[PDB]
């Protein structure tokens, strides 16, 4: 996997991110406790999880730029972006955390639940956006593409927290008259697609100097597709996942979500379907989840996902074969590999 | 007031401010009730203050630009800077007044507080913020000053989040050994001095063409000594002002902050004093915040912060006479006006 390569060069400059974020301590000796605490924020939030999002920088600007301009400061620049996808990814979760009231999150108490954090999250969450533009500044400033991705990073922000707001308006008070499939697919598009397909093969793209709309246009359509059955198939596994293969043991139903299990049973069940699941959706007792999980079994969900798993690798395909050019099908391949296993 | 004649015209330019963010509800049908809401957030959160900060913004372009080159798009422009300002003011008070447990802000409920929103007005903050780039991007894309005015943001973003962090590690748990002159006078530049006074003359500035560094930094100097003086009248006013003229009623005492006063008292206090503090400070019953305000009438602090707030003037008046030019004096004998009145 070109993803185990360059993971160990990836996760290594993790400790000269933060050095550098954390080197105005020696400017301004006055801020040193605080950027003590933003270092263990840091520490705590952006470390831990599989790095998908910002090797995927990295990999996809390895294929797009001749090896001829691939120098060793080139190279930093990609691992330092490729960090910023994951710090604008830590920024969400510590807030999503929050909002939801999680508990643990990558295997971890969250860092809100921590003692003597609580709700001063808040302003961690916003630091960790911050370093973005930090990094930015210091490592791309002097670079062509440094204003296209300032932009990015802030467009990706808007439609995520855009995203966020229609998902808090339709699951927030137990309601399935909601959770219609334009609803779904509204929701992962801009909560979830943007920041994780789009933006890490865009900001790639920036760096190697495509900079067209047309071919951002293109990407960006095989991107958001990749993304919609992303969390289709998340939303599957969540109930019918092997929990020790997939590392998550599902809440989906108990926390009331628009999951797309939800949204297609609700297009199939009958009225004495429908009961079964207003009576027993959203709720913790695990009698009223068996019988949740029974009904999408009767309505032979599992099919109607391995038919749309098909069906989408089939559509995939032919978006790669149709808008990948002049990229090569081997961004959007390496891709499509990682989440159609 | 040159902050009364253009207040007319700010407040007006709002209305169009919102018609602008929320117009993709024209593009994108599918997030209409997303917009919907955020059109909410912007109208309970954006209005209703005094706008001195945004204002500013307006004012000072217009004593910086010759008047040969303000048309009816540049003067757009400044208004729709002055209310980037304004936004950035909302995301932190919205977040701020989840953190504290605020109940009320400029006499109304706390958004955060409303029934419905809770700490979903973590993800509606990230919006107001998100709306800053979405204006500048908007009105300002094709200007010179554009990269210029999205750092000073983000800078001023950054700078006030950092003063949080500082203030919660401050004033988190009840304690004094915390409380000096050289933390107070941080946490004030970075979590208010920066964004309150250097970040609308810096963006007027910039607009004007006035980008050099040195420029700035003269600036920066007077703006940062006028933020100080400005928050600790607002601490002494608090327990001294009286509430009809300032609007508030104080409750730094019972907050446990790091108040100016709180910090004058320990410079002065004896042993015995010291512990009339610790056992009052900080607490809701009324009896313990009579026994802090008696402690500090014994030491003379509002006579010393009378003496403070003359020095204060010709130390002000100083810096403008060194490092106005070439800016006109103006700009920031107005500033000075608004406060030491
Ligand atoms: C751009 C992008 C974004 C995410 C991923 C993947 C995430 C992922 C993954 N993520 C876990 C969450 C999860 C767990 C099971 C299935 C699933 F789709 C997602 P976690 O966020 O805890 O590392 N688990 C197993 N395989 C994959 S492949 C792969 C790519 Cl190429
Ligand atoms: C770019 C790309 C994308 C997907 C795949 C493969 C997916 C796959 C595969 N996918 C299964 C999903 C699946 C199961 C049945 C039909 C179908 F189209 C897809 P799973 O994720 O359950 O391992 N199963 C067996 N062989 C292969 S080969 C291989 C490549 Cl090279
Ligand atoms: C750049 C800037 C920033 C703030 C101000 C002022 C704020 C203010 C003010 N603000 C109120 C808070 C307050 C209330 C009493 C004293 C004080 F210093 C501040 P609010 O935020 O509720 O409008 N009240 C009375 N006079 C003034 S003058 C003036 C300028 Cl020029
Ligand atoms: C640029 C500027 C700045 C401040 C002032 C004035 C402040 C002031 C003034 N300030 C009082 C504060 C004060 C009270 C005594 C001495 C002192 F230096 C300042 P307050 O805010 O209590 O009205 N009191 C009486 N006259 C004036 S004139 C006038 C101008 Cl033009
Ligand atoms: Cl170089
Ligand atoms: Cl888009
Ligand atoms: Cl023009
Ligand atoms: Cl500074």
């Amino acid at each position: 996997d070109v993803y185990a390569q360059e993971k160990q060069d990836f996760v290594q400059h993790f400790s000269q991110i933060v050095r550098v974020l954390t080197e105005d301590e020696m400017g301004h000796p006055e801020i040193g406790d605080a950027i003590a605490r933003l270092k263990e924020v840091l520490e705590y939030n952006a470390i831990g999880g599989k790095y998908n999002r910002g090797l995927t920088v990295v990999v996809a600007f390895r294929e797009l730029v001749e090896p001829r301009k691939q120098d060793a400061d080139s190279l930093q620049r990609a691992w330092t972006v490729g960090w910023c996808v994951e710090l604008l990814q830590a920024f969400f979760l510590v807030a999503d955390d929050i909002m939801d009231s999680s508990l643990t999150r990558r295997g971890q108490i969250c860092w809100y639940q921590k003692p003597g954090v609580g709700l001063d999250a808040i302003n961690d969450a916003n630091l960790l956006e911050a370093c973005i533009y930090r990094l930015l500044k210091l490592y791309c400033r002097e670079q062509p593409y440094y204003l296209n991705l300032i932009e990015l990073f802030l467009q990706s922000s808007y439609q995520t927290e855009i995203g966020q707001t229609l998902d808090l308006l339709t699951a927030p008070n137990v309601d399935l008259v909601r959770f219609t499939e334009k609803r779904y697919k509204s929701i992962v598009k801009y909560k979830t697609a943007f920041y994780s397909f789009y933006l890490p093969i865009a900001a790639a793209m920036y760096m190697a100097g495509i900079d067209g709309e047309k071919e951002h246009a293109n990407a960006k359509k095989i991107l958001l597709e990749m993304g919609e059955f992303f969390q289709i198939q998340d939303d599957y596994l969540d109930l019918f996942g092997d929990p020790s293969v997939t590392g998550k043991i599902g809440t989906d139903i108990q926390d009331n979500k628009c999951s797309w299990l939800v949204v297609q049973c609700l297009q199939r069940a009958t009225p004495e379907q429908y009961q079964i699941l207003k009576e027993n959706y959203g709720q913790k007792e695990a009698e009223k989840v068996a019988r949740v999980k029974a009904l999408y079994e009767e309505l032979d969900l599992p099919a109607v996902f391995l038919q749309y798993e098909e069906d989408s690798y089939s559509h995939i395909m032919a978006l790669i074969e149709q808008y990948a050019a002049p990229l090569p099908p081997a961004v959007f391949l390496g891709l499509a590999r990682k989440i159609y296993k």
